[PDB]
């Protein structure tokens, strides 16, 4: 499976498109909607520049991750990105490490893990200054 890049994650949708994604979920019954439609909305929210929307997207994605069964690996990658955008680096690290266990040779997962580790190391420096 080929996934979005971290660069892709910082390319927002038009507000009008994000609203169409929201309405699709509502039309499917919200929490009883398909995993795919809720995932699409969550990812749109994560891509938004608005931090409150990004937070909402990660919350939704965390909900559907628990329900996702076979799509759980994909969810972990997107969750890592969402947490990374929010500066939730400790959570991003946990998610990406779990994903890495089944994706040890995957270039995309390795790249994301390295970016997470960059930010973790940034904070680590502060405890010896």
């Amino acid at each position: 499976d080929f996934w979005p890049t971290l660069k892709d994650a910082y390319e927002p949708l038009y507000p009008q498109q994000l609203e169409i994604l929201r309405q699709q979920v509502v039309s499917e019954g919200g929490p009883t909607a398909t995993i795919q439609s809720r995932f699409n909305y969550a990812w749109g929210l994560i891509k938004s520049t608005d931090v409150n929307d990004e937070r909402l997207g990660v919350k939704i994605l965390t909900d559907i991750y628990k329900e996702a069964e076979s799509r759980r690996r994909e969810c972990l990658y997107y969750l890592t990105i969402g947490c990374y955008k929010l500066g939730e680096y400790s959570m991003a690290k946990r998610y990406v490490d779990t994903l890495f266990e089944h994706e040890r040779n995957n270039k995309q997962v390795g790249a994301l893990k390295s970016m997470v580790e960059d930010k973790i190391q940034k904070e680590e420096n502060l405890y010896f200054q």
